[PDB]
């Protein structure tokens, strides 16, 4: 029954707030649809691979928030493998190399590539990250896919299959469902082109010894009785001077303020009184979650790295059902493993396979893409696929299609009478990430410290230090980088 | 408790299933959230009005279900006024016409137009009503934009302007927002571009004296007690022996089988044991309503006649708040009114005026656009804002953003074991209207009398005879009309004699 605050969801954001809260001095209770915490972050325990992360797993460089709060939880990180080359695997045949980009050798396609990235960071530039609908061409830029601005920018086939990628890698959708507006947005509130995608150095530097799925469950070891599992949320009342939470096994929870910790369209699973405010109404039918399926392949040996591969592969093509891998070895050198992802369309077409067909086709694309027969024999397999999840809705995050950001985006964030939101989806730095659950449960919970007279306006956004043990090194360009000509450039001067 | 079918929703696709079901001899319970039934059909009634349809409305030829559904219950159509002329509205002044369609005088402007309109009808016939997504090239065209497919097509801004303002007030929705695919689908499955927007002839001909809401209402008369209102569903367990489903006010219902007459995406609202399959999961997410304001102004007089317009109004410009109108005087000439739309942007962007701050706005545009002062002195005002309606989420109806239809369209009307699946989004035949309510609602019934062994598989989908009151005229097209070429072939034509 009673208590100051209710959260509802217990991820990583749901738990970051109530934990503030808490550390406050105020009286919170988590309500939680599953019978776990963690949401989108999944840590499976078995003797075969010890533990595994089947959903958010990786974190890196500029991340400071859920670096600092997990360190104060006790957790340690480890550097994912990246000493060996990269494989870029285009039209059958595989091409290693060093560094975070795959290089080009043709001319006229190398002044192409280096334009869409350079164009990517320029458009970012011009767009807030707390106010993505103020960019000057916001409504220009809203109503067009990034498929739409992939035809126009790439003036070769070979970026435009690379950016594709890139698009179906960041977000989990295809490029003709998103708004370029958005995935602009999105990719500038993560630091750039380059902080996104890279391992050493960007998102993917860094996992949590023992699982990420440990920063939710120290937390509710924290909060001892005041989490409550399989509580799904299906009903608030606010028309009364309490605000009343009701759930689906029946009881009853009564508080002077909530906190919604769960993607904004699992909102619908709620009936509100008085209804929501129309803007809202409408916002949350029209935000999807991607579409994704993690894949993990267990191996004797780490035996790519005796060919000189760190297991990073790059993989362009219709066939393949895996688009880009990753070494998920444990840092002391055994459960050797390749971690995949099966993106958007592919995952909705796999998805039909049974478990040991999957295993199947991922064996075999290894077995070419890294030229090794050991790939053919596998020791373990464990996959999740997050389209089937009724209280997450897909993975990683949510994305928005054309014209949305625009007329609803403002609205993400707004307090509803009582009701304060939180999620990765209302951050604004590292949103759709841990890092961006983090910022914004935090910043929600803080919403509600100053509504209650105890901290000044002043202190509802805080800035946090850079950790001392993953320090960031700034993203640099060269001269020619800069400087060197777009295709229809190079022809203007022709 | 106990019964044989759970209807979840009493709008007009789950009052047609109930009643079906009811006069087959089942025991049926209909669940409805709101204090009333009907969903997006809903007739207010009051002294000043005495009746006016705030939701869906207009009926026409072709739309033999909900015709015979409604006679069947003592129900009668009246014509909607269109005896003088049209006018349609550009760059601040009016053009007068007759005829469905506005006239076009340059030649170059005058291809162009013809092209769209036939190419729109072209692509339609390669797309079935049933799957759309099995069109031999469902994926370039789901994968863009209606607004990407007028960029190319239309090669005068002049078309272009027309063909936005028709997707607008067809789909309540932005070009930009919708697949082309579905567009064009949900076109060609009224029956045309010509059927879709006539009124004599078309989908605008009549509407329901006493309003639409009687049929709803008149099917709640004859199921009695069966119908309960304020229940929403909040769960449904298929884990045991019998269905469960349970409301927000704490009942529990237990049945064989249950339909679902919701719009897909109220769906949300459900939590499911054990969870719905992954396909279901995600389409459910990924399909929005429409924004619509509807409008209606009273005047003392239909002034309008008098300088011989009927009261319809094609309004193109971005300071316009309305972009169609027609006459909504009653059937005897008295309660003058006029009824228009303020669609997609607009209804988001003009929600945050006052009642008054609207009604002012469209009497001076209508004022501008008919030349009339009378316009200025209306003397009363009803509105109704579908956008805020937690229960419907939007109007008219569902529509697919690019890349939806073809990845999760099949599974709209899927079983999900003993879930079946209405609403007029799963109809084939004038989904989105309530022509496609009647129909899905009694194919679902159905499904469900064939699951029981009670009819054979051949029952389940029944063709409709053509209303004798309402009969259709078909669709013609002339020489001219077919064989004229498009602008680029026009070109291509002078490029061919020149050499
Ligand atoms: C899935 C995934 C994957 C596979 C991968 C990845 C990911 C994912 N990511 C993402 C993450 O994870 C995220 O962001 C997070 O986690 C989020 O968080 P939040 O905000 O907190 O949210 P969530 O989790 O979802 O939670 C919520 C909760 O709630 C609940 N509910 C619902 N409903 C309800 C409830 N309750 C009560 N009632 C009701 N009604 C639920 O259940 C839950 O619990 C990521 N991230 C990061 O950071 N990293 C990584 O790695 C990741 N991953 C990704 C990527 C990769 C590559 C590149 C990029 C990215
Ligand atoms: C809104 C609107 C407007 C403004 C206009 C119009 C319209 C609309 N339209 C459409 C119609 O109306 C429709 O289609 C119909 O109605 C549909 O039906 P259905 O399918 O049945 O669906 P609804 O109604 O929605 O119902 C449902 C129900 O359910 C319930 N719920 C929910 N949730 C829930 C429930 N319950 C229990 N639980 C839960 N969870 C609700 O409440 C409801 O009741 C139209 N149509 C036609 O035909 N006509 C016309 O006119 C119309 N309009 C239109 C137009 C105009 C112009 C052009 C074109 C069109």
């Amino acid at each position: 029954n009673k208590c100051d605050v209710v959260v509802v969801g217990g991820g990583i954001s749901g738990m970051a707030a109530a934990k503030l809260l808490h550390d406050s001095g105020l009286n919170v209770v988590v309500l939680e649809a599953r019978d776990r915490v963690g949401g989108r972050t999944y840590t499976l325990r078995n003797q075969k691979v010890k533990y595994v992360d089947l959903g958010g797993s990786y974190v890196g460089p500029t991340q400071n928030r859920i670096l600092r709060l997990a360190k104060e939880l006790g957790l340690e990180t480890y550097k994912v493998n990246e000493v060996e080359r990269l494989i870029h695997h285009v039209k059958g045949k595989s091409y290693p190399f060093r560094g975070p980009f795959p290089p080009v050798w043709n001319p006229i396609t190398y002044l192409d590539h280096n334009n869409f990235w350079r164009t990517m960071d320029d458009m970012g530039r011009e767009i807030p990250s707390d106010a993505p609908w103020k960019a000057p061409l916001a409504e220009e830029w809203d109503n067009m896919t990034m498929k739409e601005l992939l035809d126009k920018l790439c003036w070769t086939e070979s970026a435009k299959q690379l950016a594709t990628l890139f698009v179906n890698l960041c977000v989990t959708a295809e490029t003709h469902e998103v708004s370029a507006l958005w995935f602009l947005w999105y990719v500038k509130q993560c630091g750039g082109t380059t902080r996104i995608i890279s391992t050493t150095n960007g998102g993917q530097e860094r996992k949590f010894v023992g699982g990420s799925g440990q920063v939710s469950e120290r937390i509710m070891d924290l909060l001892g009785d005041r989490v409550k599992l399989e509580r799904p949320v299906i009903y608030i009342d606010q028309t009364r001077e309490n605000v009343l939470v009701e759930t689906l096994n029946h009881e009853m929870y009564e508080a002077k303020y909530v906190i919604s910790a769960i993607p904004p369209t699992l909102g619908m699973k709620i009936h509100f009184n008085p209804p929501l405010p129309m803007m809202r109404n409408q916002m949350i039918t029209r935000v999807p979650l991607g579409s994704v399926i993690k894949c993990i392949v267990y191996y004797k040996e780490p035996f790519w790295r005796k060919k000189d591969y760190c297991g990073t592969m790059i993989i362009d093509g219709e066939e393949a059902p895996v688009a880009y891998t990753l070494d998920d070895t444990k840092p002391e050198g055994n459960y050797a493993a390749i971690m995949g992802f099966i993106l958007a369309h592919k995952a909705r077409k796999l998805a039909r396979l049974t478990k040991e067909e999957r295993l199947k086709k991922l064996c075999e694309l290894y077995a070419k893409v890294l030229g090794s027969l050991e790939a053919l024999e596998p020791v373990h397999y464990e996959e999740k696929n997050w389209c089937e999840e009724q209280y997450s809705g897909g993975c990683y995050t949510t994305y928005f299609p054309p014209g949305i950001l625009t007329q609803y985006g403002r609205v993400l964030r707004q307090p509803v009478d009582r009701i304060y939101f939180a999620g990765t989806e209302t951050a604004t730095h590292w949103s759709g990430y841990m890092e961006g659950a983090v910022e914004a449960g935090e910043r929600a919970a803080r919403e509600i410290l100053h509504a209650m007279g105890k901290i000044p306006e002043d202190e509802i956004w805080q800035s946090e230090p850079e950790s001392v043990d993953v320090p960031a090194q700034p993203i640099t360009t060269t001269f020619l980088e800069r400087h060197l000509p777009s295709v229809p450039g190079l022809l203007r001067l022709i």
